């Protein structure tokens, strides 16, 4: 009874998803249904359209055709909802349960792409211009799966606002998130390095508080710790005395920033990009949980000695939007040194 | 009695630069004088090619069209020793003394491209496409002419091995930078932060030395204690006690990093890539010179705490290759979020 999902594809592609601030999630459920039933399918869409620009090599894997075929039901899915009566309160509840499935079905979505990469490397071997146009796409593919989660679960969780605590405490997140990396060093290497917190709150000299979805913070913070504690057991293997994992709290006038800083004898600059190619993507999905509110994640080394790695966040929630691939020409043609 | 300039850009625009390591230059007169009466000129072709794809808003400020005529009179300056001697000691004389014509016309070149760039924005207004175009052109043009000027510096001062250095002591430029850089602070400010140096030797816990060219060195280290002085003094007002600038020196396996740290209250990461951009060149040029032997020189802030910046260097001359742009397709060709 519903169209070819390819009709719906291309319909649903003319539009451009519509980014919310934080704010605008922090501040009713037939407004979020008639709204998810427009916004989910654009966001379907316009990805949908883009793992078409892949190449045919990786296209033919069988996990990327997997995948595809999730987001294709899930766009079915929604468009069983078209004609629904907001007014009928079963419709709300056949929607929620219908976006639990969507979230379940895609669950594992992110090894199963990685799969993908896999298939294409060992069936064809790699190039670097699909290695290039791979790492384009999957930071694009995986911020606008981080979106499409943000979307159902403040729906799923409204009917803390959602997933966002509006008075999130960052320091207990660092320490949460060290607590967790600890238990997991101390099981492998019996020994873990302390952790130092530092928190400089430029205006007010107050415990440093923001408006974020608290398990994304996590996310990145014990990302990096497992990094940091790994690079500084490992490089003192004769000591009995480990430096400190310093940490570093800075509240500014539009960043947040977190600075992680270890003395675990750090990395050379050539292999910085690395951490971040697709081509173990717990480092290159931190940095998208970071840009998918206008932040970053950066890592900068000193050979020899360690790394500090920075998140940085908007300290503002009207200034924290998500940030989310379009397709578009620009999006499609974007698939000289000696 | 030579043939039209456009001629001999064709010509020698069609070969790429020959990058050279800085081993080659650390380790006679007539092989330097018939290898740059070929590499002078191909360096010279390739960038007024790429000048020649500028936007004709660009090309027709009369600073930008002097600046292009210094390099038509230098080319054909060095068409004139094509069919000369090299057994002929004047031959040699002859070519040295142009060499110096050639550095003493092109020596005003930074700031005559800057005037040029004014000139595009008061005649036309500027306009985002025209300014990536010069961004990703004046990169390009920049690092030519360094490796340019490195050329005719090594042949006039050898005809220290020339401007290279085969034991400079990273610290004791440190120094000499900040001292420099002090004199200015003190005369605006009356107060100056102190310095701190650290050096991490990692395999042999000695005093750190390279292989490198001291001026470029020093020309960096200047230009970041410059700005994290005035950074240090006008974020400390009310304060008698200013915080040190800290660098540390590190020794890797393939990197020597220089890390300088500030407490000079930072920027917000918005306003970072504004420092690198052309639209005071010093902080871009700095980071074109780390770049020409294969570094970089990046630059991380916690807005409201302070900046770090650091210079990354290649530790062993055999990786300290010139980079050089080329003239070719995917230059050419160079000239997607909600
Ligand atoms: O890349 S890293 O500098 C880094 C990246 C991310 C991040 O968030 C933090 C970091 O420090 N780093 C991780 C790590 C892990 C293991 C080892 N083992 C080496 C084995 C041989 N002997 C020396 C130790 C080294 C390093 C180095
Ligand atoms: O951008 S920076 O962080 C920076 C960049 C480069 C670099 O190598 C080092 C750096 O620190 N920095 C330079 C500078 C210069 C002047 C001021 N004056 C402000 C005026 C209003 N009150 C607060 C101070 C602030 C800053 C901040």
């Amino acid at each position: 009874s519903l169209a070819g999902a390819p009709k719906y594809i291309e319909h649903f592609s003319k539009f451009s998803p519509s980014p919310l601030s934080m704010k605008q999630f922090l501040d009713c459920e037939k407004t979020s249904f008639t709204f998810l039933r427009q916004e989910l399918p654009v966001r379907l869409a316009n990805i949908m359209k883009e793992i078409n620009l892949l190449p045919d090599r990786v296209l033919s894997t069988p996990s990327v055709q997997l995948v595809q075929s999730w987001y294709v039901q899930s766009l079915l899915d929604i468009m069983e909802f078209l004609d629904k009566d907001p007014e009928d309160h079963r419709t709300l509840s056949q929607f929620t349960d219908a976006l639990v499935t969507i979230r379940n079905r895609h669950n594992d979505v992110v090894p199963t792409m990685a799969q993908g990469v896999l298939e294409y490397k060992d069936t064809y071997g790699d190039d670097p211009v699909s290695n290039q146009n791979i790492q384009y796409f999957l930071d694009r593919f995986y911020l606008s799966r981080i979106s499409i989660r943000m979307l159902i679960n403040q729906h799923t969780l409204i009917f803390h606002i959602g997933s966002i605590d509006p008075n999130c405490n960052v320091s207990e997140v660092v320490k949460d998130a060290y607590d967790m990396a600890k238990l997991l060093c101390d099981k492998y290497y019996m020994a873990s390095p302390d952790l130092e917190i530092q928190e400089i709150n430029a205006a007010n000299s107050q415990p440093i508080h923001m408006v974020y979805v608290p398990s994304h913070l996590y996310h990145m913070l014990f990302e990096l710790f497992k990094n940091a504690m790994r690079a500084t057991v490992e490089s003192h293997e004769s000591s009995l005395i480990l430096p400190p994992i310093k940490v570093m709290v800075a509240l500014g006038e539009e960043d947040l920033s977190i600075k992680m800083s270890d003395r675990g004898g750090g990395v050379p600059l050539r292999k910085i990009e690395r951490l971040f190619s697709y081509m173990g993507y717990g480092l290159p999905i931190s940095r998208l949980y970071a840009k998918y509110f206008q932040g970053d994640l950066q890592l900068f080394s000193m050979e020899g000695f360690g790394t500090d790695a920075v998140i940085y966040l908007k300290a503002l929630s009207t200034d924290s939007v998500e940030r989310l691939p379009v397709y578009n020409k620009s999006a499609w043609r974007h698939y000289d040194w000696c």
